[PDB]
């Protein structure tokens, strides 16, 4: 028997307007990672419950614009990908670069800057073959990361970040 | 925080050939209830976890057809209802009947006999008004499904199974 | 204020196997009216309500095949037809035709023999003009929709439901 | 001003068994032509009217089996074409041919032999240009026709035609 | 045998420009309840008829922006709920949120700012069970609540509600 | 035999910005009727072919927004109503109204504003059973009819309306 | 044996804004008519190959706004229609008119002015029964009309026209 | 100026019932090719048009069943696979293939027995390159489409049709 | 980089017609496991070419009727199940069953007997945490799991052609 | 066996507001080839694997604009055209065209320049009948996709990303 509890929480983003090389395109990245400890705020604690271990299943990221940016306002594509180790971290580039470093990554997935987007994934953190956890609730899992042209306007962005949190007795 | 446990359980059905006034229109019915006891066989009792009370969120019919029946050989079409107290056990009528007993409810939904059917409901058992109770409480008869059909000329058998979608509170 | 009652009837419907001029394409045909009273075998009169007129807002009529006809079985298509006064009753044929007489009709609709059809009118019966009878008031007959078929090599039973949208005002 | 009135007749129509060269694969055609006296004998005359003109704006044939033939049942596929002139007549076939004479005619269309098929015409008979005709009414109008392989077993249709005739004053 | 009775009333609803910790993501809600005589007049009325009870068998909320609000400019995700008591009230927030209140609940909706939103739902007021009231017509009936992230500007909507009403002898 | 003529018209329509109780909710509401007279402008009289009765099956309205409105420009949304009696001439609304006046009406279907509306209707005039009416007076009779409500925008806002009607003649 | 040919030409078509009773409906109207040398100017000629007759099968017309208008900017809707003889050319109006003068033509269809339209016909000159034509190349084709209400700013389309010709031995 | 040519030819094609290792699988595959020859027989010469050369464009393959076959009787899948060169001539196949031979191809697409299949393909003959053959030029063999199966219990005949789109320049 | 290869193999598969408890439900279920040497026997072990690891990303397996069986002839439903342990391998059951052994697990989907199924699914084996497997060869026969499939005995035994896929990633 | 490699680069492209003829229709054109070395890097790379021979198996230009441009605002269509030769490198014109270059040109598909486009290919380079190509080597260019467009009123940027998915054989 598992017993499956849906956990939620959301945070702005902002992507910056270009302001080196106005002119050029250049590219920069971001990403998310996931811990259930992350979502247990607003929530009861699940260790008085009688459970073993957990496991993230599965998790949703949600991101679309606000602050009146209009969705037929073209400002490129840039690229989702599901990176399931600690190379993800290096996504959060620091420089510009020229080339969407994104888009060579298995199953990357194009996605329109004045749309957002929505993806599932299954982040990872015998933990390591089924990703159950004993209960901990802390284990980093990854991950997404996302790519993005330079916009010539800064756009802002709500993200809901959705899991969906296995538990077994 | 809300647990959410799926459980299912099958079993067959058979619709009998007319062996009644042959020839004629007649119509029988049949009906569903649910509570969590029936679905608790292989699984542990969720009281051994610390949760206060369960709530049946949804449960699914699906019933469909076995034993070589013909999907294209017609053999009419009854319906079901989503029928929510114990009135419902009137309708497995041991004397058959001339008109469907279920055409007439609210939220009535045709289904063709040689097809079989799929439907979806929220069956019901303070706690008379939230669906939560407290983890015998487990044995609570939750309400309902019921469906209609014409007698056909041959025997139909078929697979059901149930599904419940169960909710457990911290 | 408007308030909607449906109700709903079923009986069976048969076209009988050609037995004369048998290899050639012969057309019959029927129809079917509908009435308040038709529908009210189950239910007290409105009027015991504080209600004063009814009208037939809308009416369905839906004829599925039984009996074990398979649906991929290739027996022709006759049409349907709304027809709003007497002369529908000319449609119950007596003798075979050998064109389809509902085919020319204003808004015929055609529909396949093996697999029946299901179509929405608007029958009719200040009456006159806006269809609002006083509640013998719920005998008034209401026209109409006519089927025609060729007719089939076999014997082929429906099952027949007819639903009644009534409004009743305040 | 434009009045337009439809029309429509029924007849049953056979495609018999193949009884020569059996086991391989032959093909026959037949055609149907379109005036307007064809659809009229059921129905009072427009010539009782004050319509100078009339015109076969629209054909329409659709041919469905019937007999208790199974449309599971594969009895493979010819071809419809519209043909406009008198030429069509040749499509009555009195031999079996080894190819299917209307698959290279323009606008061929498939149809299978166990589903029947539907389609949509304009046949054609100032007069010659436009299509309006004096009221006449026995105007000559060409034209649909239609191959079949020959199959294992007889097939029975029921055809409707059906009309859709313009007048003007 | 069950009357049916469609109701229906409209009103004016605003989300207003945020004002208070601009530039950062917060959240308010609101919520509607249903009770009969808020959809009813003097004449006609359903008192006047034999009818025993009633029962509020659907309910129907649609809202969408009016005043001008371009439907392309993004304004962020909030949720809707299906909230059957009156806790339901604690959704009208006086403070403003970090976290969207409505997301963590069973069946939260989506919906878009700038689209508005139409959602069904049972509110509900033996009665507690079947929701079958004697005619009374003044129970209140829960519910429906809707969050949303702040706008930067004020957002002017048409909310229509839908009554569908049983009624029994 | 039945004969069909397929007649249309245009016309501008305009929804005027919200002068009084600005900054709130009301309400306006239209209507239209259909007559033969109103669509045979261009037309000679249908009796002078050998027609007796003519019936007038169909009506289709369609009101589309003009003079650069925007479409994803939200202005709200009324509804429209077919009302087949000599009750649809109240509709031509002399006061604003806090409700809509034609969403509780039976049949009553949503519109925004923005985008105008659609629809097709059966106006209604032994005629009064099956709306076969004499051919000579007769071409005049009104038919009813289509009201549409809206509430009252911001800004003022232009549309093209055109009217179609189905008209049978028999033999 | 039919040979097709596809050729294909385009024009800036312009509706200029009102002038004339201005805040008030009023229509226009244009036409376009095929002749196959209208289409043979960078391409070599047909009969220096032995085909004995040619015939325009299909014709295709499709009008889109180009500078910069807002296809989401409502301009009422005008309509099309195929007219297939010489009086087709009463319809480009030297004065303005209260109707849509194609609304009531056969086969009428109705096009958004902000959108453009897209539209395939059969233009027409044994020659007028079947269109072949021998080998002549100016013969004049009818035709497509097109009805439009006058905007209040000027719009600029971009038109390609294309016809498929049929050739034969 | 390119001038386009539609030309197309029909045969019959037959699965024959499985007679080695009944009851087990086993499959088998054929081919077709096309040449410009092989559709000119009711159509005289382009040349006699002072066409240059021509192109294979596409080609189009539809087989589809025939002999009163059931298209809901299940006889399993094989694959198709467009191969543009001489090797498709190694599926004889003179002996069974325990594996579905052209399942591993570039591009397979899976086929199923009962329905037969319809396919687009580029088949292939400055010539090696583009395509343009001079108008012996007739009959240049261009590959190529294959088609596998797994043999049936029961013999299946089949409608062939090939069509070619032809292009001409000047 | 990222290099993928697709490989496939076939077999038949049968459910046999019911014998024990005729006229009850009972169901059964088996299970297909994978690994890259069963699909290696025409190509050359990928370690000739410079690879180093390989990885099973995608699995595919499709099972369809065959032996004259009619899809329109209704035989009930089971379910499918991914199963990533070694605990698929009960699932050949040796006993008949009740109730569908797969229908309370994590994903399981319905498929009906008359018509089979297609599913995709990741069967599993830093190799246990990425699935990357050395070659060399042991590697080649490492075992991933899995995908197992239940069915309600039917009345008369039903033959299937069954089509496995591979998507094979190396880097 | 054939092994798969997909392969990705991007860049921005601009088309220039009209500065001559303004107020009348003309054209202009670009085009795009491709070669593995655009797309590889010193490292990983496919010449330290043991594979004979490469062909670019299918290619994919997606355009897309940016920089705040309306995709609701209206700039006509140009069209797109697969050429797989040489003479591609015509059509980056040096001179505005009274019409537009690539319509005429067979395959030619319309695009909207306020909506960008994408396309797929098969670039082309037995070498010249297959496109396999040894490991000159990845150097060798392949054609070609051409697009042309009417010039706007104003200048329009875009995103270009190219896919490449080239086949390796051992």
């Amino acid at each position: 028997r598992i017993y499956t509890l849906r956990l939620t929480r959301q945070f702005q983003f902002k992507i910056n307007k270009q302001t080196t090389s106005v002119g050029n395109l250049i590219f920069n990245a971001d990403y998310i990672t996931f811990a259930l400890d992350d979502f247990l705020q607003a929530v009861p604690n699940p260790h008085t419950l009688n459970f073993e271990d957990y496991r993230i299943k599965l998790a949703k990221m949600e991101m679309r614009p606000t602050g009146g940016h209009y969705t037929v306002q073209s400002d490129g594509f840039g690229h989702t990908a599901v990176i399931q180790d600690s190379r993800i971290t290096r996504f959060k580039t620091t420089a510009d670069q020229t080339q969407d470093p994104l888009a060579p990554f298995d199953g990357a997935k194009k996605w329109f800057v004045s749309r957002g987007f929505k993806r599932l994934l299954r982040p990872k953190p015998n933990s390591a073959r089924t990703g159950w956890i004993p209960l901990g609730t802390k284990v980093r899992h990854y991950g997404i990361a996302f790519s993005f042209p330079q916009p010539e306007q800064t756009i802002t962005y709500v993200t809901k970040l959705t899991l969906y949190v296995q538990f077994r007795q």
